[PDB]
């Protein structure tokens, strides 16, 4: 039901501890797009009452996920795929608080894997690990359960070596990933299943059941018994931070202004009562709506009709319509508080990376 989901989005956007702003990153062909598309589909966000390629270069897609009796609003924000480095990559890392690092079970950790882990960690983005294509270990390589667990262990050790080496000093140990606490999951994005220790504890489901169904070709039972979106989004909710948790340590890194100032404090503490500061992540031109700027609200509350400064472009402006994402769709909202990803009209002169603020402040980017 559409009206129900819209109400749910409004409910959760008002509670910053229920939000997760994330991205997904991977070496080429390891499964970023398949995971992205199938999480969105599995969470039921593109059902007719409300798949391949829908997330490709999508500014944001949101998913509502229930975890231990509470609903969460997960924003899967665009991160550039298949590129080594660039301003676009850095900018997208700065927009997300958590990242799912996807590693192919066959190739393992590859040079581009190391690059994306580095790039995320450099901006205080907390990682979790999803080991993909486990169907290939089962069917094509015909590995034993012990051989597969040993393969996972090696991947995990390689990832943690990168975290130890590249995480900000304070998080070199804290952000290591482990199978035991479910900050690692493994599965097949393509066949819509995954497992983790917390999921297996909760349900009693065992890897051998998944192996059996896989070899039998019972793909319907497979994806229902160990759903990709349940296992992976459970991991997102438990282990990736809310914007209010993340901004307390991310904002001094991200913004070069005076953290002790009122606006600095409002961003540090994700305060919806402070002056509004947002950063534009992406702009598209819609034939009907005109320029639509997607962005993250760091502080304050963004409103339809709100007068703002475009800091990099050096102009005063007025936001026309504010929107928020429901799956891939923009839905109108007249006011949206800090912590959220929004889409706004009225800022045609803005560029990607633009700092948009109620007061003249230091920009997040030199632009
Ligand atoms: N066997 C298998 N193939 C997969 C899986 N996930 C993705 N693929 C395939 O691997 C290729 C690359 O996937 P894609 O999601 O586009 O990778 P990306 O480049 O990281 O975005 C495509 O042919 C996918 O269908 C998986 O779990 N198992």
């Amino acid at each position: 039901r559409r009206e129900e989901m819209i109400a749910k989005i409004k409910e959760l956007m008002l509670q910053p501890e229920r939000i997760r702003n994330i991205g997904i990153a991977a070496h080429i062909d390891h499964g970023k797009t398949t995971l992205s598309d199938n999480l969105l589909a599995g969470a039921g966000m593109i059902s007719e009452e409300l798949a391949r390629g829908i997330t490709i270069n999508a500014a944001n897609v949101s998913m509502v996920h229930n975890y231990e009796g509470k609903d969460y609003l997960i924003n899967l924000i665009d991160t550039p795929g298949h590129v080594d480095f660039g301003g676009d990559v850095t900018r997208a890392m700065r927009a997300i608080d958590g990242v799912i690092i996807v590693v192919d079970a066959v190739e393992g950790v590859m040079p581009q894997t190391e690059t994306v882990v580095r790039q995320a960690l450099r901006e205080y983005v907390k990682p979790v690990l999803f080991i993909n294509k486990v169907d290939r270990l089962i069917r094509e390589l015909k590995l034993t359960p012990q051989q597969m667990m040993e393969r996972f262990s090696k991947i995990i050790m390689d990832v943690n070596r990168l975290i130890q080496r590249y995480a900000p000093e304070e998080y070199k140990k804290k952000w290591m990933v482990k199978v035991e606490d479910g900050s690692v999951a493994f599965g097949s994005a393509y066949y819509n299943w995954a497992l983790s220790v917390p999921f297996m504890k909760r349900t009693g489901v065992k890897f051998n059941e998944i192996i059996d169904l896989t070899l039998k070709g019972d793909n319907r039972t497979l994806r229902q018994k160990a759903p990709l979106h349940v296992v992976v989004l459970d991991m997102v909710v438990r282990h990736l931070p809310s914007p209010i948790e993340a901004q307390k340590y991310r904002i001094p890194h991200l913004w070069e202004g005076d953290i002790s100032s009122d606006i600095g404090q409002a961003m540090l503490n994700c305060d919806p009562k402070g002056k509004m500061v947002m950063v534009v992540t992406k702009i598209i031109i819609d034939k009907h709506a005109g320029e639509v700027a997607t962005g993250r609200v760091w502080s304050g509350t963004v409103k339809s009709g709100q007068e703002v400064y475009l800091i990099n472009t050096k102009r005063k402006a007025r936001i026309q319509q504010v929107g928020i994402y429901m799956g891939p769709e923009r839905i109108n909202m007249e006011a949206v508080p800090a912590g959220n990803i929004v889409a706004v009209t009225g800022l045609r002169d803005a560029m990607a990376g633009e700092t948009v603020a109620e007061e003249q402040i230091e920009p997040f980017e030199a632009l």
